[PDB]
């Protein structure tokens, strides 16, 4: 009851930190593409097979936190741009690796920066919905 | 397209998790404070005191990170007001234990909420804040040149 109420605001902290964490992965990823575009080494290869490794541990870590009612709206639509994402950073990795166009390349990595945004935008406004909930569940809680 | 610019893009993270982290510890203090009072017993004593140490830790990974301009400020004093509510909470405990005049104990707990609100509203604004920070931060370095 007290236990319970206390488990619900508990998850606070690593729900922020789960969310944080995937707008850090879709960073990682934009970066590590850009840069592997710029550069076709392969330690820069490596570290973008290893970003898109770290982006769907991400995604999974945000999908398994229980979210307010708003929360797990916007949360739907954040996971289901994940794949879309992922696919168009592998496309483009493929691209390089391969040895494509300068201008195939150019193309390619043209389609991640419009998702990057639409998936941080997506997730700012998750923050500032749940933080809003957190804030009056807390309250009835301490009250 | 730089280390360096990595390595500024990979703090967003641990920051963001230190700051909910703090506003977590400040409000489980307020919550095991209040428990202990309405229900004093052992356990309860315990959990406030293990929430005093966490706030503790919490402040100093938060206080640890650098922060953008903005936050500096709202920083300084969100970390110069944990001192005076953990000191408040402890005198809230001290006086539930040493056997409290229902009177007493009712006025020492009226004194957190006041200070817990304030508290979570600065590390709050401090949140926004900083994200836009990070946001333009991000932005400006994946421009293309
Ligand atoms: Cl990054
Ligand atoms: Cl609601
Ligand atoms: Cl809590
Ligand atoms: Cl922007
Ligand atoms: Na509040
Ligand atoms: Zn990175
Ligand atoms: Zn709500
Ligand atoms: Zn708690
Ligand atoms: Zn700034
Ligand atoms: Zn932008």
């Amino acid at each position: 009851i007290a236990a319970s109420a206390d488990a619900q605001l508990e998850l606070i902290g690593p729900r922020a930190a789960a969310a944080a964490s995937l707008e850090s992965a879709v960073l990682h990823v934009s970066l590590t593409a850009r840069a592997y575009a710029l550069t076709p080494e392969p330690a820069r290869m490596d570290a973008l097979q290893a970003a898109l490794r770290r982006l769907e541990g991400a995604a999974a870590r945000f999908a398994a936190l229980p979210k307010s009612p708003e929360g797990a709206a916007l949360s739907g639509r954040i996971l289901a741009a994940v794949p879309p994402f992922e696919k168009a950073a592998v496309a483009l990795g493929t691209a390089v690796a391969t040895g494509g166009d300068d201008s195939a390349i150019r193309a390619r990595e043209a389609t991640l920066p419009p998702m990057r945004e639409e998936l941080l935008s997506l997730l700012r406004t998750f923050g500032a919905l749940q933080q809003a909930h957190d804030a009056g569940a807390s309250h009835t809680i301490l009250a």
